[PDB]
Order: structure tokens, then sequence, then C-alpha cells
């Protein structure tokens, strides 16, 4: 799971072709639940790029992509946002959409 910020969001996205990334902050208790999910996933899923944007640490990345709650999970597809959850989820819920972004 990248640590991401402005200088490496974009080379970040262009990695692989499917991204995920998980807009968080450590006040955020949904978010630290969600944070084992997300690595685990990575581990599972390497051929996909996870990264973690720190909302506190990037407002201005966060306020960009419309993130208003966390957690927000971003899906990218070739450098494009499309498709998000909002909420703490089941893994199930993040591994479905990544496995159609796939072509599983």
């Amino acid at each position: 799971v990248i640590h991401l910020d402005s200088k490496n969001f974009d080379s970040f996205l262009a990695s692989h072709e499917i991204a995920v990334v998980d807009f968080w902050a450590e006040w955020c208790a949904p978010c630290l639940i969600l944070a084992p999910i997300i690595e685990e996933l990575a581990e599972d899923y390497p051929q996909v790029g996870f990264g973690k944007l720190n909302s506190d640490e990037n407002p201005d990345i966060a306020a960009r992509y419309g993130v208003m709650s966390l957690p927000t999970v971003i899906f990218f597809k070739d450098g494009e946002p499309v498709d998000e959850i909002i909420g703490a989820v089941p893994r199930e819920e993040i591994e479905i959409r990544i496995k159609n972004l796939l072509g599983e």
C-alpha cells in the first residue's frame, strides 16, 4: 500500500491500469478498521495499485476528488476515478469491484 501525496499521485495511478485509493485520517475510527482490510487486499491483488491518501496531510487532494467524509475508497481505471465507496465496508464489496475492473 503506497503512501500518496501530490508528487506521486499521478505516477501511482499510471503504475497499474486499476488503482484503489483509500482516503483516511488518524482520528477516523472506521478508517482504521478498514486499514487491515485494504492492506490484506493489496497483498492478494498485486496486479492492482493500492494507495492511502491522508486527508489531513493532503486536504486539497481529498477536496479535489469530492471526498466529504471518511473513509472514502475511490477506484481508478487509466487514471480516471470511475467509482467509489463511502464508509467502512466488508472486504467483499471492495473485492467484487476489483474483480470486475480486472475483467474477472
